[PDB]
DNA sequence: ACGGCGT
DNA sequence: ACGCCGT
């Protein structure tokens, strides 16, 4: 759920 | 029902 | 009845 | 360096 690199 | 990773 | 990620 | 859900 977090998007820091992927944003799933 | 929500699809945030599975979407059932 | 449902599980996932890359810069 | 990052954590989330509803029909
Ligand atoms: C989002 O909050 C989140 C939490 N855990 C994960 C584990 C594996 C892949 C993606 C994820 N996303
Ligand atoms: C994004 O691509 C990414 C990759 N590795 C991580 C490790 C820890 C926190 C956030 C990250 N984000
Ligand atoms: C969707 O709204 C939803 C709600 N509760 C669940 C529980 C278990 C599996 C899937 C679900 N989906
Ligand atoms: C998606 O794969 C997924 C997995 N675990 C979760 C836990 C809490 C909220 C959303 C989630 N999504
Ligand atoms: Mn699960
Ligand atoms: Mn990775
Ligand atoms: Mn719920």
């Amino acid at each position: 759920x977090a998007x820091v690199x992927a944003x799933v």
